[PDB]
Parts: C-alpha cells; sequence; structure tokens
C-alpha cells in the first residue's frame, strides 16, 4: 500500500504524499522539436565507460536497476551541459504493455516503446544521497527504444531477468559494458527537471539523445514478464511504469544540434 503505476496508486495520486509532483520543474516532458532552440555554446558529451565495473542487477518492484561500484570515478559522464564530474551509479528502463507506449519522453508527442536511463551523480557532493538534495545533483542520459532489429548488447541483460522476476530479488551481474547500449550518434537535447518516480526531487539535469536504439520485439517482450510483486504474491506483469507528460513551465529545452 504505496506508491506504484496501478489505479488506485500511480502517477495521478502522487502528489498526496509527494506535493512535489506540482512543482515547476518536473519531468517527464514532451519534447517539441520545432520550439527547441539550439544552443551554439553546449559541448559535446563525453561519455567515459571504459572502466565501469557493473556489481548487481535488483528488481526493486517497479523497474530492475543495474548498479555500478560508483566508489571511484571508473564510469563517468562529463561536457554537454554539465560541470564537473558525474559517476554512474545504476541504469534502468520504462517500458510499456504495448510497442506503442512506454517511454517517458516524447517526441513531437510521439511515444517510443521503452526509455532507458543512465543514472549519474555529481562527485562534487560526495554521496548519491547529498547529490539528490541539490539542483545540479544527478544527470540522467535517456535513450529510446524502438522495436525493430535486436541490439546484441541487451541480450545479456535480458537472458538474466528470469532470475530476479519479483520484487526484492537481485543477481550478481559483473562484467556489463553499458557502451554497448548507446546509439551512434551523442546529438542531444537537455533541460531541468526532476525524477520520474518518487521522491520526485528536482536535482536533475536531463540530457536526451535524439537517437533511439532499436531492440526486438522478443527482446522488450522479456521485459514484460517480470512483476511488480513479491514471491508468494498475486501476480502482476510489470508494465507500463511510465510517468506521463508533464507541464514544461518555465522551461525552455536546449538543443545540441540543428
Ligand atoms: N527515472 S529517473 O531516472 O528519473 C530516477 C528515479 C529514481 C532514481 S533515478
Ligand atoms: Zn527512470
Amino acid at each position: 500500500h504505496h506508491w506504484g503505476y496501478g489505479k488506485h496508486n500511480g502517477p495521478e495520486h502522487w502528489h498526496k504524499d509527494f506535493p512535489i509532483a506540482k512543482g515547476e520543474r518536473q519531468s517527464p516532458v514532451d519534447i517539441d522539436t520545432h520550439t527547441a532552440k539550439y544552443d551554439p555554446s553546449l559541448k559535446p558529451l563525453s561519455v567515459s565507460y571504459d572502466q565501469a565495473t557493473s556489481l548487481r542487477i535488483l528488481n526493486n518492484g517497479h523497474a530492475f536497476n543495474v548498479e555500478f561500484d560508483d566508489s571511484q570515478d571508473k564510469a563517468v559522464l562529463k561536457g554537454g551541459p554539465l560541470d564537473g564530474t558525474y559517476r554512474l551509479i545504476q541504469f534502468h528502463f520504462h517500458w510499456g504493455s504495448l510497442d506503442g507506449q512506454g517511454s517517458e519522453h516524447t517526441v513531437d508527442k510521439k511515444k517510443y516503446a521503452a526509455e532507458l536511463h543512465l543514472v549519474h551523480w555529481n562527485t562534487k557532493y560526495g554521496d548519491f544521497g547529498k547529490a539528490v538534495q541539490q539542483p545540479d545533483g544527478l544527470a540522467v542520459l535517456g535513450i529510446f527504444l524502438k522495436v525493430g532489429s535486436a541490439k546484441p548488447g541487451l541480450q545479456k541483460v535480458v537472458d538474466v531477468l528470469d532470475s530476479i522476476k519479483t520484487k526484492g530479488k537481485s543477481a550478481d551481474f559483473t562484467n556489463f559494458d553499458p557502451r554497448g547500449l548507446l546509439p551512434e550518434s551523442l546529438d542531444y537535447w537537455t533541460y531541468p527537471g526532476s525524477l520520474t518516480t518518487p521522491p520526485l526531487l528536482e536535482c536533475v539535469t536531463w540530457i536526451v539523445l535524439k537517437e533511439p536504439i532499436s531492440v526486438s520485439s522478443e527482446q522488450v517482450l522479456k521485459f514484460r514478464k517480470l512483476n511488480f510483486n513479491g514471491e508468494g504474491e498475486p501476480e502482476e506483469l510489470m508494465v507500463d511504469n511510465w510517468r506521463p507528460a508533464q507541464p514544461l513551465k518555465n522551461r525552455q529545452i536546449k538543443a545540441s544540434f540543428k
């Protein structure tokens, strides 16, 4: 009996426990590509993932997270609109019950089948828990997934899902290279926003890549076999774990490309 994505506890209800849900810098948003402002002052992204150390994969009851060792500068994101160095701590996905929905951000109202979030925190704040309390604390790289050809670099994640089917299950997940999840181009949009699940803190610089990656129908089908529930509880399939677009309010979306 807490927040989730059901009819009785889903995104429309969250504001009752987390009033920041109606705040001024909430995410996700629709990216209107014609009113995004090209900003020549924006730098290319620098993704340095060569020394990434993955540790574990966890079903936390609303998604599955692949967690990384963030006790040193092993996998970091720099450049773009960021000042300073952000360390990778985990990635996860949001996805739908059908191929025509699943992403959190939309592009000219278009929904993708899923959205990948690579979550990084600003090393100047020392730990992730301190970082989420700051307006420049996190940087999340958002990558859209469309259904088409399979993504070979995603298959190791798909094959382990049977082992973490229910809430609270975890499995060792070492030597996974997140470089296999990136598109060819690193062109992006960026805007200031928030976590898209409770506690909905307004601490995120969003960097959303223009180029989607393709995954196969069989790959995304396997995401839809996970459960929101714990073992021994009534089965509820983990699907549609996305928050709908929020008002842009007083914000400008910037593009790194024209
Ligand atoms: N979905 S997200 O990337 O904004 C997020 C929620 C909690 C930690 S990171
Ligand atoms: Zn997310």
